[PDB]
């Protein structure tokens, strides 16, 4: 598609592409959580964070907590 669908939830998490905080992860984690293994919508609503570029959200979460 490409008519009525613009990115929104991101303008606040624009500083997440290089630092997804506990509160930020709340948005990307929620969509990815809502969308069981999708990495399409999650990386589509927060434009700044693409699917292939979203990987920088998962390996960062466990880069200090080790919740693997």
């Amino acid at each position: 598609n490409g008519l009525m669908a613009d990115p929104m939830k991101v303008y606040k998490d624009r500083q997440v592409m290089n630092m997804w905080s506990e509160q930020e992860k709340e948005t990307f984690r929620e969509k990815f959580m809502q969308h069981p293994k999708n990495f399409g919508l999650i990386a589509s609503f927060l434009e700044r964070k693409t699917v292939a570029e979203c990987v920088l959200y998962y390996y960062l979460t466990k880069k200090n907590e080790n919740y693997k």
